[PDB]
């Protein structure tokens, strides 16, 4: 049951964070109806199929439903319909849901890793929002899936299975989630709160799995976004085990993060860069970190000395996101946050928008906007 004990930094510099404004309602609102905006124009661009996991030079591509990152275009139409309750919203979302169930009915390009990722912001959302009983259907066939089966990004997978053992009372989804909590705790953390980021090889024959590569610039660096897979995984596992070594890690992992961020509060791709490199960024990390700062300080003790810090820094961070990241040219195509980075490696999607970027941004702003009830 025991985490490994991690070095948690001190937060530096804290006043670049108690020293922002914290942002307003007229400030959020206005971030929100921006984003929409943006939404309702990709509507008529996307149709009943979804964006590309990345845009090109700005301007996402159209494809079937066949990637890791279907979900978070239905997770941008369930957010707005959380804000707005346009019924054309939840028309072409359940659209989709629709779409996920037959996914996972003929077993259509389906990896274990990405389950959590496609039916939680797109299912399991509409089951929270109207209680439809094809989106629950769909997301316990996932579940399913997911159990017959180490990244980081598990801690967010792993979600699908605490909401299976939540509506069927088994116990045995909750035993998979935790020990896979435990298992990837353990093994995909530093022992200095960074995330572990390798090439991996087959541990029997030293054969690599292409065509896929590497995630983070090398063995010794810090992807930025494999980090907040981390702030906010640890928050969402803490829900549904409250073992208080899952705060202290998530201090580990926050405070990271944070005394790595540049002038702007918004983190490089890598974290081993800051101001003057010529990096990209990647606002997704940073979108996705402000989400898991604002799970974690619903539980976070009032005692606790950084609180008001984690508390100005996530508004600092989504602050300089809506004024210097969010878009401002309302195309057909456009992503809602801009200079994100999904594989630098591989050349794709660098300096460009994304999909669960422009989600986790979203998500973060309803957050702010309202009591959300998590489709995590």
């Amino acid at each position: 049951m025991k985490i490994k004990p991690v070095k948690v930094e001190s937060i530096e510099n804290p006043k670049r964070f108690l020293n922002s404004r914290l942002l307003t309602k007229i400030e959020v609102e206005e971030a929100i109806e921006k984003a929409l905006k943006q939404l309702y124009i990709n509507i008529d661009y996307f149709g009943e199929e979804y964006p590309t996991p990345a845009t090109f030079n700005n301007i996402y591509k159209v494809m079937d439903n066949t990637e890791w990152t279907n979900g978070f275009w239905t997770g941008c139409l369930w957010l707005a319909y959380e804000y707005n309750q346009d019924k054309k919203l939840k028309n072409i979302a359940h659209k989709n849901v629709l779409s996920f169930l037959n996914r996972i009915n003929n077993r259509i390009a389906l990896d274990h890793h990405d389950l959590g990722f496609l039916y939680t912001p797109s299912c399991t959302a509409e089951y929270r929002i109207n209680g439809d009983v094809k989106a629950l259907e769909a997301t316990i066939k996932a579940a399913d899936k997911l159990m017959e089966r180490l990244i980081i990004d598990c801690l967010l997978n792993i979600q699908l299975l605490f909401f299976a053992y939540e509506q069927t009372g088994d116990e045995k989804y909750r035993q998979v989630a935790v020990n896979h909590f435990y298992a990837s705790a353990n093994n995909v953390v530093r022992d200095d709160s960074s995330a572990f980021h390798t090439f991996y090889f087959d541990p029997e024959t030293g054969e690599p799995l292409k065509g896929v590569t590497r995630q983070g610039y090398s063995d010794e660096s810090s992807w930025a976004r494999g980090q907040a897979w981390g702030i906010y995984g640890i928050p969402l596992s803490y829900r549904k085990m409250k073992d208080y070594q899952q705060i202290i890690l998530f201090k580990g992992m926050t405070n990271y993060f944070l005394n790595r961020l540049p002038e702007d509060k918004v983190s490089y791709w890598d974290l081993i860069f800051t101001d003057g490199s010529g990096q990209p960024r990647d606002t997704s990390a940073t979108a996705t970190a402000v989400c898991g700062i604002h799970e974690m300080l619903k539980y976070l003790p009032e005692v606790d000395p950084d609180k008001e810090t984690y508390k100005y820094a996530m508004h600092t961070m989504l602050r300089s996101l809506i004024e210097q990241y969010s878009n401002n040219e309302l195309i057909a195509g456009r992503p809602l946050l801009l200079h994100g980075v999904y594989s630098w490696h591989s050349g794709k999607g660098v300096d460009e928008g994304n999909i669960w970027g422009d989600y986790y941004y979203l998500e973060a702003l309803i957050r702010f906007y309202k009591d959300w009830e998590l489709y995590w």
